[PDB]
């Protein structure tokens, strides 16, 4: 995001060179090439400088983005910093599955600067949303159910630990489905790896690549990826509080240390309970 202000800063030739690597040529009606390469040894190039691919000046490569906006040209910038990004990440990535999410991101985002259109995921994974009531419903139902009649304090103290739950859903990382497959049922990993690639493209790299439309993962999935990773998440939740309770402020500390273990083993009990009435689209309180 400071790579982002960086180049979003530049004067607009340097900018129009930086797009240029990722536009395609119009020099001529055959001329296929899709991005001007800089015939230099690796300040803003030349525009009569001559592509290495295709020997077609930079102009003819960024022509069409002569007459666009400010803000038009900064979007493509940012998709350029997060196709860099991407870049490195796949090269990185130890994890197939993981990776194979990158380079399709990857491939997308550039894709959009080459034909100057919106990133949209699309495939076989189907869109957002994926599950009604959604988690972020489920959690208000249950902080309505189990706890409408503790004093309003106790009451208050309940919805923020509610909040501070789903804003950690909201940004912790996901098991990959080969960690998920080794604690797990086979027959399970199949469906978990479809939500584990729906949290990526449509969660988890839009935080970082915010080219991409970004959707919350606790508003676009429900019970069933729930029940996929809590356990995980209460276990990961509870540890990290071991280790920075003492950072905290001792009112919080306190709270956290006496109402949020209870908290998470009722919240727990709704999500694997068939009986559970929180995950009804119908849910309501009495009068
Ligand atoms: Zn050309
Ligand atoms: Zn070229």
């Amino acid at each position: 995001s400071q790579r982002k202000a960086q180049v979003r800063g530049l004067p607009r030739a340097k900018k129009l060179e930086k797009l240029g690597v990722f536009s395609a040529c119009k020099a001529n009606e055959t001329c296929k090439c899709n991005g001007w390469k800089n015939p230099k040894p690796p300040p803003a190039a030349n525009l009569s400088e001559l592509c290495r691919s295709c020997e077609h000046p930079l102009a003819d490569h960024v022509s069409h983005l002569e007459n666009v906006s400010e803000d038009e040209i900064n979007r493509l910038l940012g998709m350029v910093v997060d196709v860099e990004n991407l870049f490195m990440s796949v090269h990185k990535e130890e994890d197939t599955d993981t990776k194979q999410v990158y380079f399709y991101l990857f491939k997308l985002l550039r894709k959009c600067i080459l034909q100057m259109t919106r990133p949209v995921v699309e495939g076989s994974l189907g869109s957002p949303p994926f599950e009604k009531p959604n988690i972020e419903q489920g959690v208000l139902n249950f902080v309505q159910y189990k706890f409408s009649h503790l004093a309003p304090r106790e009451r208050q103290t309940m919805f923020e630990l509610s909040k501070m739950f789903l804003l950690c859903l909201n940004y912790w990382k996901l098991e990959t489905p080969a960690q998920f497959r080794q604690r797990s049922q086979s027959e399970d990993v199949a469906t978990y790896k479809v939500n584990y690639t729906r949290w990526l493209c449509y969660c988890h790299v839009p935080q970082s690549c915010d080219s991409l439309p970004r959707y919350e993962t606790t508003h676009v999935f429900g019970r069933s990826l729930l029940r996929s990773i809590f356990t995980v998440t209460r276990r990961q939740l509870l540890e990290k509080f071991r280790v920075e309770k003492d950072k905290l402020v001792p009112e919080k500390r306190t709270l956290i240390l006496t109402h949020f273990p209870k908290f998470l083993s009722m919240l727990e009990e709704e999500i694997y309970g068939a009986n559970s009435p929180i995950w009804e689209s119908g849910f309501t309180m009495p009068p």
